[PDB]
């Protein structure tokens, strides 16, 4: 009934049916986005749908790679995170999943970047109101996934926002409270 | 529809006098709060400014601010804040009652993309909840930030003045997205 409804129930989906959905319902959540606030109201998301299998392939194995090296690496808050929920290197969504979204931001745009994750925000709860599922993957270096689609210099990869049906997807982590704080700290 | 939402929403920079009940601004901030994150940190922090003396301050330090941005601006940059008529006055800091202040977690990974990703959210609940705002970058945040204690663990991302609307400036353009496939 609520906007807090939707966006309580919506949670990450790593597993995903191999069943396309209808490009409309991928679209849409583009139309959600592009509705939002930008700097100078540049709209500087640029959407780019990625489908083909073997493009898919290239962008997993790179995305694996680097995350394979950053799983070597990485340490403190973020590895005890990761190692307790048994996270690896592996990126089978990347492949799996029917689409990958990629989202550029515009990066001579004022507040480019700021615009394009707000957008984001949005576009995830779109997909949740059409019944996708995604995930903002994030891996380590993005400028061998910018090579792979060619990329022009002008924009910046933001995501990769896998997107399909959820498969039955793990459940939403915590939320602690909201920190709320009046006037000064 | 979520949409209706979306489209709607357009930036509130006129308030009307009266003061919004906070239960609205907190469930937009629930709302927010909802919202995904790296490694799920949550890495935000509001600050809810009421304080008239408070925000008087904001203002003058971001007004003084903006004066020397608009001397000085050209290009580009120049022609759309001229054509959208914007100055370095910004009362809506002032008469908004209320200045919501979001920080994103400095250490938090992906901190600052998950806080914009949560304002995303957050922006839509005002708007359901029948709000106005604007996201308000001022020229230098660390003036803003030393008006309110802000601890050096945070980082401010931005001003949201929040209140009734009462600005009949209607919504900006929005061109049609346009998609590409695969590779470009
Ligand atoms: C990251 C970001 C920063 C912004 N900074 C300012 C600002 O400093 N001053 C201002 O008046 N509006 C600011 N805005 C609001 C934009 O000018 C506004 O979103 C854009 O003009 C589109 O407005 P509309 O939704 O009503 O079409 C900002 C918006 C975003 C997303
Ligand atoms: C900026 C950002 C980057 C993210 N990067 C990754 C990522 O690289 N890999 C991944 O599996 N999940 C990534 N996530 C998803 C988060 O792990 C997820 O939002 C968090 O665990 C909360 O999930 P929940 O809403 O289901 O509780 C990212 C989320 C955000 C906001
Ligand atoms: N911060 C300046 C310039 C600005 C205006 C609108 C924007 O969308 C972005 C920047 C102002 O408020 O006038
Ligand atoms: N990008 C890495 C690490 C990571 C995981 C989840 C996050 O929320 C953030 C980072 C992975 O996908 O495994
Ligand atoms: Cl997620
Ligand atoms: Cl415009
Ligand atoms: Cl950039
Ligand atoms: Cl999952
Ligand atoms: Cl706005
Ligand atoms: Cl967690």
């Amino acid at each position: 009934k609520m906007l807090y409804d939707l966006a309580k129930k919506r949670k990450t989906v790593r597993r995903f049916k191999k069943e396309k959905p209808p490009l409309e319902d991928l679209i849409y959540s583009l139309k959600v986005a592009n509705e939002a606030p930008s700097g100078m109201n540049a709209q500087p998301w640029r959407f780019l749908i990625v489908e083909d299998e073997k493009l898919k392939g290239q962008i997993r194995r790179v995305c694996e790679r680097s995350e394979k090296t950053f799983y070597e690496n990485v340490r403190g808050r973020l590895k005890e995170w990761l190692d307790e929920k048994r996270f690896t290197w592996r990126k089978p969504f990347l492949k799996e999943a029917p689409y990958l979204l990629l989202v550029f931001s515009e990066k001579s745009a004022p507040y480019s970047r700021e615009s394009v994750w707000l957008a984001v925000g949005y576009l995830l709860l779109a997909l949740e109101e059409k019944g996708l599922g995604s995930v903002p993957y994030t891996p380590p270096d993005f400028r061998e996934v910018e090579k792979l689609v060619n990329t022009p210099s002008e924009l910046r990869l933001e995501v990769i926002l896998p997107v399909g049906y959820p498969d039955d997807p793990k459940p939403k982590y915590p939320r602690n409270e909201v920190i709320v704080r009046y006037n000064t700290f």
